[PDB]
């Protein structure tokens, strides 16, 4: 009742599996009408079936956050059938490609965030929640990319929060640690063992434990939290 | 056998400095979520006021006198709670110790962390036995408007973060989480008193354009205490309306 | 022996972008003072000429060149020209709804120049890349937002590039100035300066020279184990 | 019996010598980092008082100073004791002058370790501040601990000590800045000491894998940074912690 999102529309990107899907189900559990997105029509349909199977109202759709056209078209569709999303959740490697990876990720956050801000500004209320990437990839390049993406996400989140706060729109981030998903489940055992050894709690996190934090941030009780990045990592801090 | 999101039914919670403001709002929020709540104060009148507040809101628990600077007060208070209510598995540290100068920070931080440590170590034994716990440390609000106020606030906040992260690392294998909540400018007795032009300027450093309510702090505490926050540990959650000063 | 171990820059070529005034010019003179051959750059021919005159007047060998760090072509052409006529720069100092584009542009420029100069440093197995942050630009909320964002981007970028190139004995550091005495701060009403000074423990503005001295240290052999760091030069005034 | 005060015994004018005979107090100067710091400040022209907790350490410091042509002394000092600190500083003031450069390098486990270390930094810092305030000039430089051990306990202690040092340094800087006294810290990473020199090669290889520069730092590389912070060119640097870790960042 206190935690309720009844009457809200929520847009969760990348909702067809793992953390995105858990987030979609948690906001649904709390009463939101949920629009979950995937990059394929089959993913969108899977989202709609998942939603239905858990008794959550809303829809799956196709969204490419790298495209201005996909973003404008998708928001127009949502406004036409439902209304304005006021909760929006944005959800080896090489040694040298950290720069393009971060740059792309932040350009996508920015693109979607700016597009949804018009509606939140009209409503004088909003929640933007950015989900960082999960710990996992191998060696020095993986560590470099993780730390860079996390620093980008924190600084971006703080700045956007300063820019939009006078409108009663909060902007926060959740930075996960080593979370049990399809992408971490079949990491080489030795890499997994070593990651577990760096975690005080001595276990992987669950997607649901990320989603609970997102659901708190989306609620009215988190209205004075903004510009924050909440680490959800079992005490494993990697800079 | 119940199993609900956010529920603290069956838990005993100890909230230090619970007679007013943030501490009292925290005590009521944990009560709202089903905890048996023990709130503490350094005086018998503060303890009575806590008992009355709890009773008036239909929260089971007690108000007790506790001096966190004293090993004897800490052992006595825990023994009493164990006898009459059970082991506190949720512990919220909100107790801390003319105009303010920038030379007070050392003794203030030193005293506060020594007390956090004393209480935390005492309650860990029960949590270790239960293989479950929540320790939540509340930071101090911005105490004055100028440079001295910033210095003292930034020092206390840096101490609290580092302490919190370290203790979390020390106790995590036992499924005990240790987190902190760092308020910014909260509507309390301090803010209520200052000049109107000075208020306006204060609000101008806060992106949300308003003071925080004690209740907004308490809601964050209540989340951290829940099962859903089980993989959050070592964290400091800023609750400051976007006003970041270090 | 204890008393003779070079912390001078004789025999090095240094490239200092945005060298026509203020901080960039002081950095160019300090590296010159320490013995480097200095190429300072500006975006205009007039700025380049001013740099050449300033260098000549202080007895520093090098040149003033035109360089636009936002352009791949200007960057490749200018380095090729430097390699032909002076040698490979092994010390490179980057000094040249709004916050997002500003940070994005700045980091794209740092990345472009850094990658271009890394080839020569890799060949020499030695280098110094030093990024200069922006001074506190403006007084209000927008200024704070822009300043903190640019600083956070600079720090993360700096740390990541340092990790990428460290095995080659190339260090990558940043210097983050606070309030510095420049054309910006000179124009403030006399009283508004007093209020600004009240937030700075040291009670004064920094000098361009004080930024330059820190750069000159980072460039030296004694700073060889410092990488990935951002050195705040702000008189104790910290804002994030 | 034990003598606690040992002078170094010490016409070339070295280009390096800019600290002009100013007096520098370097605690924990008998070996490793402390000793390199003492030599570097000597190289830059300071009169250097290095301290150790034993008379034999103090004598070793005096010999090291003498052998490098540095003017100053080795003294006994216990930074955990108010009495040792007051007595030693009074002695220095009488016999050598007010130290205007002070380098603090002498320092369930993490809490008591950090607490003790900060209390020592505070005690010494407060004691030397009167002389700096009179001179309207000073440098206080705090040296963090090296990465002490390989596992979780080592990481907890290291991160806690570092976070305490940074927050303390910034707060003290704010407190003493209006007097033109700077307060900074240097946070080392993995440094080549007697301890690290003798680890099994497979353990050393794995350690080096976490350091982008691919090597241990030298004590001298810490000292150089301290020396820069002590100079007039670092006058607008205060409240800062300079990491010196080859790109290895642990929190
Ligand atoms: C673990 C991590 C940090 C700290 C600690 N202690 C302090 N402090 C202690 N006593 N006086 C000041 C601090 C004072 C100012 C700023 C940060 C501080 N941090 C202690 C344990
Ligand atoms: C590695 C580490 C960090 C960043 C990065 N990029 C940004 N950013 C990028 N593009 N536009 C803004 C940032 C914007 C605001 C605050 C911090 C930022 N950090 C990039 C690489």
């Amino acid at each position: 009742q206190s935690m309720s999102l009844q009457g809200k529309v929520a847009l969760v990107t990348g909702a067809s599996r793992g953390i995105g899907q858990a987030i979609a189900l948690e906001l649904g559990r709390l009463g939101a009408v949920v629009i979950g997105t995937a990059t394929s029509a089959s993913g969108a349909e899977k989202i709609a079936e998942t939603l239905k199977a858990n008794g959550v109202e809303g829809a799956g759709l196709v969204l490419d956050v790298s495209s201005d056209e996909s973003v404008a078209a998708t928001l127009e569709h949502i406004q036409q059938h439902l209304g304005q999303p006021l909760i929006v959740v944005n959800n080896r490697m090489k040694d040298d490609e950290w720069f393009d990876v971060v740059n792309t990720n932040l350009n996508s956050l920015y693109r979607l965030s700016k597009a949804v801000l018009r509606g939140m500004t009209k409503a004088r209320w909003g929640r933007i929640i950015n989900i960082g990437s999960v710990v996992g990839a191998m060696g020095n390049a993986g560590q470099t990319n993780y730390a860079a993406a996390k620093a980008g996400l924190e600084g971006f989140t703080r700045a956007l929060a300063r820019e939009v706060g006078s409108r009663a729109i909060t902007v926060n981030a959740v930075a996960p640690g080593f979370i049990d998903t399809d992408m971490t489940r079949e990491l080489p055992e030795a890499q997994r063992e070593a990651l577990l050894g760096q975690i005080p709690l001595g276990r992987l996190g669950q997607a649901e434990e990320i989603a609970k934090v997102v659901g708190f941030l989306a609620s009215d009780g988190a209205a004075y939290v903004t510009g924050a990045t909440v680490p959800v990592n079992g005490g494993m801090y990697m800079s």
